[PDB]
């Protein structure tokens, strides 16, 4: 069933206690900060950008991000990438370019999609 939902945040995603998320029909793009005491490099993460999950986390840790996505995405025009500041981004591009995503893992609660503001 359904439960307790979110208010979009600015871009029509969701901002979660430990990322957030913004999209527009056709993709979505994912800020994962880390909190380390060391320089965040490739081999100390696990990502893996699935047809239709995904996997963020540090080795050795509980991932922050592990579950199946809203919908299918295009794994060959998805990436990610470390970016300044030890945050981990991930673009993803939609299968269904036509559809609002309510969550970026189905573990999460919804978005209120009534709210989404196309023009954003």
């Amino acid at each position: 069933g359904s439960s307790s939902k979110l208010k979009p945040n600015l871009g029509n995603g969701a901002d979660l206690p430990n990322y957030r998320w913004t999209q527009t029909l056709s993709e979505l793009d994912l800020a994962v900060p880390f909190c380390v005491n060391f320089r965040l490099k490739g081999k100390d993460m696990v990502v893996d950008i699935q047809r239709r999950h995904l996997r963020v986390g540090l080795k050795g840790q509980p991932a922050i991000i592990d579950g199946e996505l809203y919908n299918e995405v295009k794994v060959e025009e998805s990436s990610w990438l470390i970016a300044d500041g030890a945050v981990v981004t991930v673009h993803l591009e939609k299968i269904n370019k036509m559809e609002w995503w309510s969550r970026l893992v189905s573990s999460d609660p919804e978005i209120n999609t009534k709210k989404i503001n196309p023009e954003n």
